[PDB]
């Protein structure tokens, strides 16, 4: 047992065992002579459980009796992946329940390896959420995430014949023990219809009702006896809903559909109905919550006060006009009081650039299912323009610009312009991603709201993200430091002063080590792949996208292969390059590229030649649980977007935070985190966002490159002669006429300055003792990337409320 | 509290409470400050449902160490009702919860009437599934029921404009707390596909595959401890199925809908491939479990020695082929080893003979669905037909009288020829039934095969039918002869010598009194009904069905109506006429007899010069939970089904265990009752089977009786003026126009002698004290009627087995 996981009590280990038994057999029904792994899973997550519900009630009873400001997270999606063990580590229970359950013959990890990951997102942009659900409980805030309760979350990945097969994550099957049902708290939500303006006011008739039932899942603080509330929304259709009989009844699966299941897109715009239905359903069903929670602490003037929320991109826009709608024909509020009060209550936070993933609505999709909300997305634009027209008096371009409506082919709504309107704060996710919004997609709003625009760097939680998936690195830092990082990770800068200490050079060494190897015997565990301990593990593992530019490091893996096989016998630091991540089930490019990379497997993994110098590993299914495993045990860290277009990225925090070195471009967070670490202590290369800007001045031609670079040009060839697909030669004459023609990421200009970065990576790891060296200084300074910073930043700058580190009763 | 009822232990009612409050807190989460009633219900329902596991584990671990012939009840319906109270009668925790509930300031009445019916059934035929799965566990029999759970039962009756209205019957919506889902024993069952014939064996391939996830819930018998097993099936969609990837996802309802719904006929065949579907999804995965269970107990030539299935009515007819398809294709036995294990194996029960209720399934649909099963099918009836030949020589006409497929428009399978084709008994449900069966539908099969034919006359449980809703009656009778008869009903014949003691009498029409008031009142608290508690209840529920003849009720009404209006200041014997009965969906004439029913009353209810001497009320909903309250308030019982079309007949046994008088013809289990009672103690009036044969022989004609019967005239000329609908004048045509020229059931033909024997009970009533002593003498010889009796002769004369009555450990 090591010290950060808790206290093995002697009263609590034998009250854990007790109740194990006592849930194996009233709960489960079962008897030791007939359970299984999975049983004993149940039996331990319902006792685990057990230890919540009393600090959950006190929590919310707590907020009841001193009636605090309410935070209300808005998100499609919450990438929570599995709960026991993050649960058992914020309540310090970790070691008890490992004694309790060794001492009834269990081994406790093979039993969180049972629980199926919580896969309600796609990715950055779900993890985000998650991450920020813990540090608000983490820092006593009153927050609430409201989201979709999904039937089927993020779709699992097979890999056949090197090409990805998706197949239903029903994450249902065997239940659901951490959450709660409440049918009690059902409410109305609807859709169609049409607007009818009477002699006071328009009402909104003749509509079709779905109801939405809400669950709701404990978010536990970290020690501090906080336990707040997740509530996720289910839909289900009215009881005299199309009330042939049995049709009737078997048509209520429409209404149902609303939440059944994820759009698997990430940074991607998909324009269908259901995906607007799922928008609205998450918002009606959250602001009448909120009304009704806020009733019961009418002068909507204190609405502000007792109530923000915060958009999680645009997709939770409606609730800008779904505000207003309550407070004007329900309410009857005057048009200003309301739109002061919807102002004052929201906030929006962008998380891309990318024009592709942009939401514009056609105005005949709202127009049809959401009448009454396109009514108000009108005149909210009128008055919007009226303003913009008094500040900038003759500026008509600029009016058609900032217009939320877009003319065109089909005139179209944009979300991103409603909700800066209607928002009184507008951040972006990284320092460089801010700058950009005010400088490009939102220069028009900049210059007549300054004060709006604010920037609120993303972080990660130090709770999951170190002490729950890295406990041998957690365990070495607290016998220096002591356990208080863990919810002030600044304190980490401390470990400076051991930089030169060669114990704790080694110990470091000595985890990373341990991680390795425990990872190099999962791989052949779950998937019967041997590699080498030994080697450098050269991990990218994230959505597969072109803005991403795994394809860069393909062509670096290319290189690399063709460098051996022309001097054999010289020698080279040994490698494993690890990719891994889900390509989106219609992007056909995204879905070429992972094709493309077993290829190059099929073929560098069983070249005699190569021996164990150089392996590629795709790793199957990345998702939260496979992240827990491999970031513990990288020591390079792919980060080699193009720059400015990732908006912040997140898992290159939780490959800092874990001791691998990171080679990256000046993107996002990278830049934030060679600042924090030194430019020296970071392996940085390419383009910065002015040279990317150049190139497009002039023109990129991808042809120069090929033509100036005899090894890129050997790689083209060996892709178009079908070196890598001799019975499919022409197989991957996409990915070539791409690179060559229409590539809007310029691969091949950050290729020389990247393989030239490659080899002073594989210089230092040759040189074990500097190379721990430089780790420490990244772990030592990746303090200001713990979402405890990011979610006080929130508080204090756009909630208006001040987070608290104080203890409940327990 | 009432000593039939269990004592009330001082340490139990103090366990009880400390673990209401351990589930209210822990389960529920909640805290008594926002605790509703219906949280309080799941408090108490988890409590009870936690006494039961340690005798549920220990019963089944017991079966298996003892290894008993186990029987397989499989039935399509299983008309559950509630489960709280019964769970308590059967545990002997009644009081000690009462007590409890009281010490914790609620009213456990209250709580019980918050559980939802389990309404998986129409009426009688899911209802006796029902009783005798109750029986079986009371008489220690290793049994299991197994069905469909379906998500939606029976759907819930409003009445509107008086009109019936459906509605969706979503009795899951706040969980089932008395199932267990079992998801690790989830079975494959196919569909569609083609057959392969190679060289050793017919294969049947490319199926669609659905899954079969089984949900187990616990029979308690009466205080012996033992707990069967009722498990029912519920669809799945495999997770590679139809793997637009969305499209694809949401298609997944398409299989699952197998599981969605229970068709709400009643005596009625509706040849829907849904249907069919659910037919053999239920077959293939309980004989796959059954098969299993015996494997873990291989020649099956012991299978019929260690199992027993009961096919419920021909709905789970296709048991007979799936097992031969097994044995044959699977196990690779030879056909006549296989078939003398299935006959052995396999026992049929018939429910009716109404032809429109036969199932004849069209060729082509099960070529289409089941390609395989038709083949065997087809085979049976080749051999099948050989055998009739030899016995038959040149009977040609006998030979397509008895194939198992009919010609004609279309090629059918006669199902009920293949259950006696393929069953070694073969049973009615009712002594005059069992003897139509052989003189008439199975004639020629009786003539080939007389030792197959049996009959197994229906019962009722005493447990649900006297002590759950009537404890006021189950306490007096107590009194006298003890509680030994709860589980031996024979006993209450001692009541024999009491029908002369002054004491009982008055008990007996104390409790009937006490129970109308209570019924009275619940009438007006949840449909704002008043009606006098003086006056006789006059009641028929059952579902609407023109055999069950509804409307000669209605003609004796509107006759006591008119008779009333033509002499006002003449006395008669006050009347409350309840007739309530759900009607399926699709069968237009039964809801134009809910329509009359409440036309009538619209008249009646409000004529002034009628004043409290005639209500007509319709019970709306009638279900389960509903029956427990009215029948124990009735005092005159209406079973006046055409000679012959009522099988047998159960809501007739439960009116006579709770002392009412019944008014009814010689059909179904009415003989029996007499019989048992005596003639001189029962209302018998119409005509018998024979005078129906006499009157089809000759040829019936309504006109005549219309002719003859002024009254009758009248009543007619009232409906076909409008006198009961003044807007819609002809509203009831088609009614007039069925009863005059195409009645199937004859009501005119038993009118007369209806009217002029219900005025021997108006006369009867006018004397309590005599019309009690006929009462007693009623429950006194309901013994019969048992379900337990109906068990224990199933179980000897059909599955080989001994009943038992000895307790098992605690
Ligand atoms: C952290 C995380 C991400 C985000 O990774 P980036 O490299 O910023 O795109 C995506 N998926 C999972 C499962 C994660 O844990
Ligand atoms: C007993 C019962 C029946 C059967 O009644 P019959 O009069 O035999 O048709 C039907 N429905 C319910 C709810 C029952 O309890
Ligand atoms: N918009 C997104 O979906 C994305 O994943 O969001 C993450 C969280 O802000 C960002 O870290 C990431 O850069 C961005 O692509
Ligand atoms: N076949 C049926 O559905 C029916 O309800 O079954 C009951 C039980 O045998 C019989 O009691 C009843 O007579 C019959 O109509």
């Amino acid at each position: 047992q090591i010290s950060v996981r808790g206290l093995a009590g002697v009263e609590n280990v034998t009250e854990l065992k007790k109740n194990f038994n006592r849930h194996l057999h009233f709960t489960l029904v079962k008897d030791r002579n007939v359970a299984t792994p999975r049983d004993y899973y149940f039996a331990l997550a319902h006792t685990v459980r057990d230890h919540l519900v009393g600090r959950w009630i006190r929590t919310q009873q707590h907020y009841y009796e001193k009636d605090p400001k309410r935070i209300y997270y808005l998100s499609l999606e919450f990438y929570m992946g599995r709960t026991l063990q993050n649960t058992m580590v914020n309540l310090a229970l970790e070691n008890a329940c490992d004694e309790a359950t060794y001492q009834l013959g269990l081994d406790m990890e093979e039993l969180e390896e049972i629980e199926e990951d919580a896969g309600l997102g796609n990715g950055g942009l779900g993890r985000l959420a998650a991450c920020f659900l813990d540090s608000m409980a983490t820092l006593g805030l009153a927050a609430y995430g409201y989201g979709i309760r999904y039937e089927f979350g993020i779709f699992n990945q097979k890999i056949c014949g090197g090409w990805q097969m998706e197949e239903a994550d029903d994450w249902l099957r065997y239940g659901n023990p951490w959450e709660k049902a409440r049918p009690e708290f059902t409410l109305p939500v609807h859709f169609y219809g049409r607007v009818e303006h009477t002699s006071q006011g328009a009402k909104w008739v003749d509509t079709q009702v779905v109801l939405a039932m809400p669950y709701d899942t404990p978010v536990p603080g970290y020690r501090n006896n906080v336990v707040n509330t997740m509530r996720l929304w289910s839909a289900k259709a009215p009881n005299d809903f199309n009330l042939g009989y049995i049709q009737a009844v078997l048509d209520r699966n429409l209404a149902e559909n609303i939440s059944r299941v994820l759009y698997p897109n990430d940074n991607f715009f998909e324009g269908k109905e259901l995906r607007l239905k799922q928008e609205y359903f998450v918002v009606a069903a959250t602001l009448q919550d909120i009304i009704r929670r806020f009733k019961s602490s009418t002068n909507f003037d204190a609405f502000p006060d007792k109530v923000a929320i915060q958009l999680n991109d645009t997709h939770p826009s409606l609730a800008i006009p779904e505000l207003m709608r309550v407070l004007v024909d329900l309410e009857r509020l005057d048009w200003d009081k309301a739109w002061e009060v919807t102002v004052k209550t929201c906030a929006y936070t962008n998380h891309t650039v990318i024009p592709e993933a942009l939401e514009r609505w056609p105005v005949h999709l709202l127009e049809t299912l959401l009448p009454r909300h396109l009514q108000i997305i009108y005149e909210i634009n009128q008055r919007f323009l009226n303003r913009v027209a008094a500040a900038f008096p003759g500026d008509v371009d600029r009016l058609r610009r900032m217009s939320l409506v877009e003319e065109g082919a089909v005139k179209r709504i944009n979300m991103a312009h409603l909700c800066i309107a209607g928002s009184h704060a507008v951040n972006g996710v990284a320092r460089i991603h801010s700058e950009i919004l005010k400088k490009t997609i939102f220069k028009d709003f900049y210059e007549l709201e300054p004060h709006k625009f604010q920037n609120k760097t993303n972080g990660i939680t130090p709770r999951r993200w170190l002490v729950l998936c890295n406990p041998g690195l957690a365990e070495i830092i607290a016998e220096r430091i002591g356990e208080e990082y863990i919810s002030d990770l600044d304190q980490l800068r401390k470990l400076l002063s051991y930089v030169d200490d060669e114990a704790f050079i080694r110990d470091v060494a000595k985890v990373k080590q341990e991680n390795k190897l425990k990872f190099a015997a999962y791989l052949e565990r779950e998937y019967k792949v041997h590699i080498n301990p030994n080697s450098l593990f050269d991990v990218q593992v994230k959505r597969i996208h072109e803005y991403k530019r795994q394809l860069l490091n393909c062509l670096h893996v290319i290189t690399l292969y063709n460098r051996i096989k022309k001097e054999p016998n010289k020698f080279v630091v040994p490698r494993t390059v690890m990719i891994g991540g889900k390509a989106a089930p219609g992007y056909h490019m995204a879905k070429m590229i992972i094709k493309l990379i077993t290829a190059i497997g099929d073929v560098v993994n069983h070249d005699p030649v190569v021996g164990d110098r150089l392996r590629v590993i795709f790793l199957e299914n990345y998702r939260v649980s496979l992240a827990e495993k491999v970031i513990p045990a990288a020591d390079l860290s792919e980060q080699i977007s193009t720059a400015g277009t990732e908006a912040s990225g997140t898992g290159n925090m939780k490959f800092m935070l874990n001791g691998a070195l990171t080679i990256g471009t000046m993107d996002g967070a990278n830049v934030e985190m060679a600042e924090e670490a030194g430019e020296e202590n970071f392996f940085i290369f390419g383009m910065r966002v002015e040279d990317v800007d150049r190139l497009d001045q002039r023109g990129y031609n991808a042809q120069e490159y090929y033509d100036r670079i005899p090894e890129l040009r050997q790689i083209i060839e060996q892709l178009s002669s079908g070196f890598f697909s001799p019975k499919q030669p022409d197989l991957f004459k996409d990915i070539v006429n791409m690179l060559m023609h229409h590539d809007r990421f310029k691969v091949f200009a950050d290729y020389e300055e990247y393989v030239k970065c490659q080899e002073r990576v594989s210089a230092l790891y040759k040189n074990p003792r500097e190379w721990t060296r430089m780790v420490i200084r990244n772990i030592a300074t990746s303090g200001k990337f713990s979402s405890d910073r990011t979610i006080a930043q929130y508080a204090r700058e756009i909630w208006g409320v001040e987070p608290s580190r104080q203890r409940l009763p327990a």
